[PDB]
């Protein structure tokens, strides 16, 4: 019964060809050619970095990694708190087809070791505060040949920074604007290995390309408008942070980041940066349902709040929307294994407690927990989705992959849901 399979509509703009690296490179080069266009802002230290700076450093890192000897057979780890530098090695690696494994920066040595035993990186990019943990991990994982310090200009404790690493490897006369990213099969070449003991979730370049279609979709994402700023406190090494931020770079937005939540800084940032959209996780929603400071700030520019990371209760969402003077909350539902959200609230068509509608290129159904039958409108069962953002599999764990994804390509989410007469989905 096809009528009970909910399908996303066609994307507003056709899906572009090219790897995720090629698409990011093309967009970022465009924004780079306009001086002063801000890519990231660190709300804590107040420093801005422009698309020109970001584009040039990411391309220099790409070329330096290529000359050092990395290619599609290798992986890198990026282990850092949210920062201005976080996406430099991410973009550089995407530009040359090297898979990136972001490691949670609050993991201890044991958890890092398990994570990197799965991803098996050749080079680790780490912030200064993570260096000791990586050195302890490297003791057990000799495959790590090289450690590069992200948030330093000069060498740091005998290790190269991204800047000195680049100088060591760039050819004379290197031209960042002549550089061309690598081309490769985007279904076969892994872009990210995300953590989900945790497993490693392999995401081909294809899944990011589809994400970039959603991110700028006028219905399922944000319309590309000049001078748009987002406030993001969500960890970049988690899918909600990783894939919203890459999407924002495609859109040329200003991404104001925080690496630690604080109430006054968060609200003052919304006000002073004239933020249009802010990203929260459910426990920060619960926090703002308790906040009374919100009405002391001028939030007249705020258009939306998005919640991701885990389903949000209906009542908490309604409380927060009211405190912020918004008509509703921009919800979505995703898993690490689906790259990002594959149900998203359509712009202007929020419905309290709903996680939204099936995104372009996807299908979703709910199945009876007994009969396995596809269910109709307003009936509760297991949410199952199928589409090109689904992971290629858990790394070196085909049994775990097969337990989650069936022979027809349906991923079984483990969550109970239903959809309504407008094809809005609700998580129960
Ligand atoms: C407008 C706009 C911003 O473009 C769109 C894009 C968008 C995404 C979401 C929600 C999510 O996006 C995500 O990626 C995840 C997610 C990603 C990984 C993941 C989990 C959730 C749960 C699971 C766990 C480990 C439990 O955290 O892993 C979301 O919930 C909500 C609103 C929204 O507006």
């Amino acid at each position: 019964d096809a009528k009970n399979i909910k399908k996303g509509p066609a994307p507003f703009y056709p899906l572009e060809d090219g790897t995720a690296g090629e698409q990011l490179h093309k967009a970022m080069k465009r924004y780079a050619l306009v001086p002063g266009t801000i890519a990231f802002t660190d709300a804590h230290i107040e420093v801005n970095i422009t698309y020109a700076e970001y584009f040039e450093m990411s391309v220099r890192l790409a070329e330096a990694m290529k000359r050092y000897g990395l290619n599609t057979n290798h992986r890198i780890v990026v282990c850092s708190e949210n920062s201005l530098q976080f996406f430099m090695p991410v973009l550089g690696a995407l530009f040359i087809g090297v898979a990136v494994a972001p490691a949670n920066d609050i993991y201890n040595e044991r958890e890092l070791l398990n994570s990197m035993n799965i991803s098996q990186p050749t080079v680790v990019f780490v912030s200064k505060k993570g260096l000791q943990k990586i050195l302890n991990v490297q003791k057990k994982l000799p495959i790590i040949q090289k450690i590069i310090i992200m948030d330093s200009k000069t060498d740091y404790q005998g290790f190269q920074s991204m800047y000195t690493f680049v100088t060591s490897h760039l050819p004379p006369g290197f031209n960042e604007y002549d550089f061309v990213p690598e081309s490769f099969d985007r279904d076969k070449t892994i872009a990210l290995i995300m953590n989900s003991l945790p497993k490693g979730v392999a995401l081909p370049h294809r899944t990011a390309c589809v994400r970039f279609s959603h991110a700028r979709d006028p219905i399922f994402g944000n319309q590309i408008i000049p001078d748009t700023a987002i406030l993001s406190v969500v960890p970049f090494h988690h899918g909600f942070g990783m894939f919203t931020t890459l999407g924002y770079l495609i859109c040329g937005f200003r991404v104001v980041l925080m690496y630690r939540f604080e109430e006054e800084l968060f609200l003052r940032s919304l006000q002073d940066y004239k933020i249009q959209s802010a990203l929260l996780v459910p426990t920060l929603f619960s926090f703002f349902a308790k906040s009374t400071l919100i009405d002391k700030y001028d939030l007249s520019n705020l258009h939306e709040i998005a919640s991701g990371g885990a389903p949000l209760s209906k009542e908490v969402g309604e409380a927060v929307a009211k405190r912020f003077h918004l008509p509703g909350i921009r919800q979505g539902y995703g898993l690490t294994e689906t790259t990002s959200a594959i149900l998203i609230t359509p712009e202007g068509d929020d419905k309290p407690g709903a996680v939204g509608k099936v995104v372009p290129f996807f299908e979703a159904k709910v199945v009876d927990l007994d009969t396995g039958k596809t269910l109709g409108v307003n009936q509760r069962g297991e949410l199952c989705v199928r589409g090109p953002m689904i992971m290629s599999g858990y790394v070196n764990n085909p049994e775990a992959t097969n337990a989650l994804i069936d022979k027809d390509g349906w991923l079984h989410s483990g969550d109970i849901a239903y959809w309504d007469e407008d094809e809005h989905f609700f998580i129960v």
